[PDB]
């Protein structure tokens, strides 16, 4: 029997409740699916529901009603959806759609995408206090999942995350950022699971590669669990002790990997962290040659940024962290990988589903000490024919480096799908999520999106649930 939830953790979560249902009561957002074989009819579909929807009926169905009702509808190669929060939005949206015209709320493609989804798990940076918060208190399949693993999390480390979660008063530092971004990229995937999708293909950036495991079936939540525990604390523990010449400096540099070559000639303690973007560089080490670095960079008017941390994740600082991490994770079982893998561990290279497992001790060793093949994994993808990309996040902070990738690659269409944000609805954001699964075929269960109906009152007078 794994740790329940502590006391006070439901102390937190009641006085949470409370703080919500003490808020104003906000407008959900619902997807308006329409679709058909030619985009012409799907137009025209579109432009139906928009009269209608400007009748005296429409305007006394719910969105919600109305939504469940076109889910139910057959879902056609020519695709389009509305999210809005009132009929004025749904009506503007079905006309741009029947005109062809973009739209922030509004999502249309002649057909499906080619190739699945490649989920991104990343997490440096995307933390910020409240997040998972609002999500956890209002979608039980979420919250079930942040609750196994906050279990899992204590069995490990003897600490609850989703009290960090509840308490606006404590925020995040090397080590809890890592477990509990952790814990809300399970609990996303999983929701997103829930709903029918699934990916084709994952990838990982440094705290991210543990769950990347998870979602490729590389490693059980547990060895997961093992994996970002043992890497976080003997992190958050090294950073804390290091002071006057132990301390190496992090810091993204817009310099290429062939730049950077050509750079370090002059750093000669210069490491290379993360190859993030085909221009950008995540460089550590010393703290006058890195101060060197961004002088040099700026003064070629070149983008230059230090991390606030006082160690260097990736570089050879790490050695001493890594006989301890081995001990600690004695016992993994790596499994055969259930889906592809570009592993920025090994320089971006492919696994397909059913290759040798590659999730074992060396690995979050190499994955720790070593340099992260971002881009390299993201262009890998981009080449054999992915264009869907979906950060599962709290903020989608890696979606803006795929994006130079792809684009660098000559792809200048590609789908980058967030999903929480830090001032965004998280309840809004998952439905937008979804939605954009759907709109381009991939693996979603858009009736899932509706409660199911107890009365007729759950549905519009519209295909195909016209009342007789
Ligand atoms: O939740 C808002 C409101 O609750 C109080 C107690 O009435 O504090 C609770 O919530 C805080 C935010 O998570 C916690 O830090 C605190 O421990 C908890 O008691 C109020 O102080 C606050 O205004
Ligand atoms: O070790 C000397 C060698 O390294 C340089 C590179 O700029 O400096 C570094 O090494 C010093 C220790 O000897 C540190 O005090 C300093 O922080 C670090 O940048 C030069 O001194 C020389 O080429
Ligand atoms: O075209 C089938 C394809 O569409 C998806 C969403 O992209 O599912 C939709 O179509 C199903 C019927 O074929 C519905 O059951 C479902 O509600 C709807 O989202 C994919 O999941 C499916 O492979
Ligand atoms: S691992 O354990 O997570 O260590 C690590 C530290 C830093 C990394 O940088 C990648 C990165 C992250 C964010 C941004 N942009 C921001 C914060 O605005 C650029 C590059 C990766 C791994």
């Amino acid at each position: 029997e794994l740790p329940g939830v502590t006391e006070e953790a439901l102390r937190l979560k009641e006085a949470a409740l409370e703080e919500l249902a003490a808020q104003e009561v906000t407008a959900p957002l619902v997807p308006l699916a329409v679709s058909a074989f030619l985009t012409s009819r799907k137009k025209a579909a579109a432009a139906e529901l928009a009269d209608w929807m400007q009748s005296p009926e429409g305007q006394a169905s719910s969105l919600e009603s109305i939504g469940r009702s076109l889910s139910r509808r057959n879902h056609g190669r020519s695709r389009a959806v509305v999210l809005a929060h009132d009929h004025d939005e749904a009506i503007k949206g079905l006309r741009a759609v029947a005109a062809g015209k973009q739209a922030p709320n509004v999502f249309s493609v002649d057909g499906p995408v080619t190739t699945g989804p490649v989920w991104v798990l990343a997490g440096f940076g995307a933390q910020h206090r409240k997040m998972g918060k609002s999500l956890y208190l209002r979608n039980e399949v979420f919250a079930a999942w942040i609750e196994k693993v906050d279990a899992l999390v204590q069995d490990e480390l003897g600490y609850s995350v989703l009290e960090l979660i509840l308490d606006d008063a404590q925020d995040y530092g090397i080590e809890t950022t890592q477990v509990t971004i952790f814990a809300i990229q399970i609990a996303l995937g999983e929701l997103l699971r829930h709903h029918g999708a699934k990916p084709a293909a994952v990838i990982g950036q440094s705290l991210g590669e543990a769950a990347s495991a998870y979602f490729a079936g590389g490693l059980s939540l547990r060895d997961a669990t093992r994996a970002i525990c043992s890497r976080s604390h003997l992190m958050g523990e090294g950073e804390a002790m290091l002071f006057g010449e132990y301390i190496r400096l992090m810091a993204l540099v817009e310099y290429s990997a062939d730049e950077i070559r050509e750079v370090f000639s002059d750093f000669p303690d210069l490491e290379v962290c993360v190859y993030a973007a085909p221009t950008q560089t995540v460089i550590g080490g010393p703290p006058e040659q890195v101060d060197a670095i961004l002088a040099r960079a700026e003064a070629e008017g070149k983008f230059a940024r230090k991390f606030a941390t006082k160690g260097a994740s990736h570089t050879s600082q790490m050695d001493p962290l890594l006989g301890e991490l081995t001990a600690e994770l004695q016992g993994i079982k790596p499994t055969s990988p259930t889906c592809g893998i570009f592993s920025t561990v090994h320089e971006g290279r492919y696994i397909k589903p059913g290759g040798e497992p590659i999730h074992d001790v060396e690995y979050w060793k190499k994955g720790l000490r070593h340099s992260v093949y971002f881009t390299h994994g993201i262009r890998n993808a981009v080449d054999s024919g992915h264009t869907t990309f979906l950060e599962l996040a709290p903020n989608p902070v890696a979606l803006m480096q795929v994006a130079l990738t792809t684009a660098d690659a000559g792809l200048h269409d590609a789908q980058l799908i967030p999903t929480l944000a830090r001032k965004q609805d998280e309840v809004s954001s998952m439905v937008s999520t979804m939605a954009q699964l759907y709109v381009y075929g991939h693996d979603l269960d858009i009736r899932t999106l509706f409660s199911r109906a107890s009365g007729p009152q759950d549905y519009a007078n519209i295909p195909p649930t016209r009342f007789k």
